[PDB]
């Protein structure tokens, strides 16, 4: 599971296609290294947080990056 943490003024990605709930998010590198073509994604601020990439409780497996 990605160990990335970020702060309130750090960009991250939401992906409505991949998420298990509206609060889920993944770090920019995990987004870049995954497959979200034609997904409903948004680069945005998230109030900071921890990456959900690799976490099957938070994020769909098809939305995991190459590295997790
Ligand atoms: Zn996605
Ligand atoms: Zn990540
Ligand atoms: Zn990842």
């Amino acid at each position: 599971v990605c160990g990335s943490v970020w702060g309130q003024n750090d960009l991250a990605y939401r992906c409505r296609t991949c998420e298990h709930d509206p609060t889920c998010a993944i770090c920019v590198p995990c987004f870049q290294n995954g497959n979200h073509k034609d997904h409903d994604y948004s680069i945005m601020y998230t109030g900071g947080g921890c990456c959900d990439c690799g976490d099957t409780t938070a994020w769909k497996r098809e939305g995991f990056c190459s590295r997790h």
